[PDB]
């Protein structure tokens, strides 16, 4: 045990790596956790809606109001989306305004100049560019804040309960490996909030890749 955190605020909540993530608060931690987001109550399933220790607050980013209150006393946000430059600059906005601190989102790996020449070309053939713009702007705007965030800059994703291993990979290193699972992520999340000494988080932007996955495009699942 001994997380370093007891009250956490999730947006992006419906996503399937925050869903991970809340399973795995709920079973492995005490924290106290608070879902934001649109029909929550349906989205997610209700082994983790029924549960006391989980609060639903209704809104979008759009609505400053209802975020301010979903973020008020969190100690920690996760941030499982970090897609658009104004919704990131809307939840800097609302956590500078309720005295948040500390946030933790999700990004995506190739933004940095990281991958190797064909990973990265496979990367961008499969994406829109909208897609990566919007990315790269809520990517730009955290750093510009003030925050105290972590980036977890993911490599492509899929879902295997048997793949649990990852590797961090630090700014400005090689970012080789071509897959992560979801649930080798959300060990990733849980042990930064387990971390007594936090620096190597501390306002930096960590790749987080599956060791021996150094191919041209993520495998065949």
């Amino acid at each position: 045990s001994n997380a370093m955190y007891k009250y956490i605020t999730i947006l992006g909540a419906a996503g399937q790596i925050a869903q991970k993530l809340t399973a795995t608060l709920l079973t492995y931690t005490d924290m106290h956790i608070t879902l934001y987001g649109r029909q929550l109550k349906t989205r997610i399933p209700p082994e983790i809606i029924d549960h006391e220790r989980v609060t639903v607050i209704e809104g979008s980013f759009q609505n400053p109001g209802k975020l301010e209150q979903a973020v008020t006393n969190a100690e920690v946000v996760f941030v499982g989306a970090m897609e658009s430059g104004s919704d990131m600059a809307s939840i800097v906005k609302a956590l500078s305004r309720k005295n948040i601190r500390r946030v933790i989102g999700v990004s995506m790996a190739g933004l940095s100049g990281e991958f190797p020449v064909a990973l990265e070309k496979w990367t961008f053939d499969n994406l829109p560019i909208s897609y990566v713009q919007g990315e790269r702007q809520a990517r730009n705007v955290l750093r510009e804040s003030n925050l105290n965030y972590t980036i977890l800059r993911l490599t492509w994703l899929y879902n295997d309960p048997e793949k649990t291993d990852y590797e961090l990979i630090p700014e400005g290193a090689q970012f080789n490996d071509a897959q992560v699972s979801r649930e080798a992520v959300v060990k990733a999340i849980f042990d930064i909030l387990h971390a007594a000494d936090e620096t190597p988080f501390h306002r930096t932007s960590i790749g987080v890749g599956e060791p021996g996955t150094h191919y041209d495009k993520p495998s065949f699942h």
